[PDB]
């Protein structure tokens, strides 16, 4: 029955005024490609992994659009509203399951650079949407495990085993990220070395976009939320400092994904 933003109070405003404009803007970009991929447009089946990563920054960034107005009605009108604190698990669960998506993604197109007779012929139609019912499901299945063993869900829990999952969610996002960063190595790999047509400098450029988008946007609000509050063994003095700038580099990562992965690829018919 308490906010994550009011540990501090004056020192966090101005990432707050930041953390609303990025996740408006990207609230607007993920409706959008929500609603093509969902009706207007035709999908492939690299469309459902965008569709669902498109889906998991919409659930975040709302939940972050939530978390901030409920600073702002404490901040300005002085309004303590307590909204429920299994809020948090369900905007976990979207951010385990975009980090999950984006590497999906980054294996997507290393198996289809590496083996490409089996995935223009013998790869599965439904294999999309196997893999991100499993994806999100797992990360879904954590995110509820951590929120009920550290007191989010219905206020029980223990902290011995609450700090013994997230390092599992730890565990889990650095496992992911050298899933991506193997898969658009070995892409690259294939790629500058072995190829005849492709154009090599939009590829390269485009794919380590990615990987420095995902390390340095995605990943580091996972390190300070689910691994660095417990090394560091510090509460108040560098975490008011080093959360809501993580929130901020995530709402920015949840708001370059639906650019990244469908206006850039998709929408340069228009200019
Ligand atoms: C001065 N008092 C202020 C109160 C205060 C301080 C810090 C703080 O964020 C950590 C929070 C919010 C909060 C955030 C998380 C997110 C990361 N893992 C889920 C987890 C928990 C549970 C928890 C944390 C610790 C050590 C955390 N060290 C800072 C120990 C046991 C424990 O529950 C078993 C939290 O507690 C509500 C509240
Ligand atoms: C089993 C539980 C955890 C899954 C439910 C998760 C919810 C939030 C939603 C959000 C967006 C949804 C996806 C949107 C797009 C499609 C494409 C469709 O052709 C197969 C289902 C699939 C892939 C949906 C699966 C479920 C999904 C990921």
């Amino acid at each position: 029955d308490q906010a994550l933003l009011l540990l501090c109070g004056k020192e966090t405003l101005i990432p707050v005024f930041l953390i609303l404009f990025i996740a408006l803007v990207g609230l607007v970009g993920n409706g959008f490609v929500l609603w093509l991929l969902g009706f207007r447009m035709r999908r492939n089946a690299f469309s459902v992994y965008v569709l669902s990563l498109a889906g998991a920054d919409f659930l975040f960034l709302c939940f972050q659009i939530i978390n901030c107005l409920v600073y702002l009605s404490n901040f300005f009108c002085s309004i303590s509203i307590n909204f429920p604190s299994f809020f948090t698990t369900v905007m976990t669960c979207a951010y385990l399951a975009g980090l999950s998506m984006l590497s999906t993604v980054s294996t997507e197109r290393c198996l289809s650079v590496l083996w490409p007779i089996w995935y223009r012929c013998r790869r599965p139609r439904h294999l999309s949407a196997v893999v991100c019912v499993l994806l999100w499901a797992l990360s879904l299945l954590l995110s509820i495990l951590e929120g009920k063993f550290c007191g989010f869900l219905f206020s029980d829990g223990d902290s011995g085993w609450c700090q013994t999952f997230d390092f599992i969610t730890a565990a889990w996002l650095i496992f992911l990220f050298m899933v991506l960063c193997g898969s658009s190595l070995a892409l690259l790999v294939r790629i500058l070395c072995g190829s005849r047509g492709l154009p090599l400098t939009r590829l390269y450029l485009t794919i380590l976009l990615t990987v420095l988008v995902f390390l340095l946007c995605g990943l580091p609000f996972g390190i300070q939320w689910f691994l660095i509050l417990w090394i560091w063994k510090d509460s108040d003095v560098l975490f008011c400092h080093i959360h809501p700038v993580s929130v901020v580099l995530s709402s920015l990562n949840s708001s370059a994904n639906p650019i990244i992965y469908f206006f850039v690829g998709s929408f340069r018919k228009q200019w």
